[PDB]
């Protein structure tokens, strides 16, 4: 009915799937995540007509990597999403998932969201994290990796207390935006 | 999960993708022969834990000269290959292969193959030889420039028999195998 596909990419456990069911059922899904690959629907209201936003979920074990790019095809923006305390997925955003995404969708826009951030000051995590690296991802070191890697935006949430999160989603909605006739439409193919 | 990667170079014709197919499929491809731009990944078992040896092919041919080296970043060790019954392929691999590759790639490590040893006795192939060439590379003289150009050593097989070939790749999986103080990575 005017579609607007949203695939969210990021390292696993991530917190991805978390993000997704959150946004759309307004509950953290507090005692079993889903294990589908689900797509998800909700209806926004863009301008004045309503507008499908087609959120895809992905799998990012590596076992997929040569099959996950088949839901690739015509997206419209990207979510390569990384734990704010867990360096690891941070690092894999430039190692690994912008790259990717560029290569299958080069003129598909993405934005950088930085996922868990509630935990940015859980102490277990903290004390945990300890392994010199003790220090969780900060908006600061996150912005400029959005700056280099060409992010539309940088943009974080917490799918558990519900901080940003829509927020999140509005970045997507507003940043996915096509343009009317013009032969330049970044949906992938 | 743990990669190696391996880029083979050498003369056109000496035998190189036959090398990595028969390799691969532990079957000499008898009918059909692409000219590959193909990868092949092996699942090798290194220690406890799995590794994957990522077996890249080359066009060798003058024309792709500048571009061929695109493959060479992220390589882990080199297997400059020359047909033992081809003098030419072997003058190639001073003269062309090893600078190459030395230049490109100033760290990584490099190996000796000499390919095609059943043709050492291929009558025709020998009598072909005929025109100043009493001898087809011996394994002694290929060992020498080895030692010269510093290759990790010097191996040789036959894709066809598929004798030695299996060493060749170990050779190559030992040459590769990066301790954590410096990693030979081709960038
Ligand atoms: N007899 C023999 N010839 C071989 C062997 N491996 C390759 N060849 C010969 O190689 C020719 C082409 O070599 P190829 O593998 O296509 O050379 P490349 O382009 O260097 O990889 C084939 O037509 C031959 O049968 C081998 O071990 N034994
Ligand atoms: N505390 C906390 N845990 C989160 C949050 N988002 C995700 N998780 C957890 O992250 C882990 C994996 O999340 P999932 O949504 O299953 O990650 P996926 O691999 O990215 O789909 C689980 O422990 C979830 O309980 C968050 O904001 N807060
Ligand atoms: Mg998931
Ligand atoms: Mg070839």
């Amino acid at each position: 009915m005017q579609t607007i596909k949203c695939v969210v990419v990021g390292d696993g456990a991530v917190g991805k799937t978390c993000l997704l069911i959150s946004y759309t059922t307004n509950k953290f899904p507090s005692e079993y995540v889903p294990t589908v690959f689900d797509n998800y629907a909700v209806t926004v209201m863009i301008g004045g007509e309503p507008y499908t936003l087609g959120l895809f979920d992905t799998a990012g074990q590596e076992d997929y990597d040569r099959l996950r790019p088949l839901s690739y095809p015509q997206t419209d923006v990207f979510l390569v999403c990384f734990s704010v305390v867990s360096p690891s997925s941070f690092e894999n955003v430039k190692e690994k998932w912008v790259p990717e995404i560029t290569h299958h969708c080069p003129k598909t826009p993405f934005l950088l969201v930085g996922t868990q951030i509630d935990l940015r000051d859980d102490p277990s995590t903290i004390e945990k994290l300890a392994k010199n690296k003790q220090k969780p991802i900060t908006p600061e070191t996150a912005e400029k990796l959005a700056r280099d890697l060409k992010a539309v935006k940088y943009v974080e949430c917490s799918a558990l207390t519900q901080k940003g999160l829509k927020n999140v989603f509005d970045e997507a909605i507003l940043a996915a935006l096509e343009p009317p006739e013009p032969k330049k439409s970044r949906r992938c193919v």
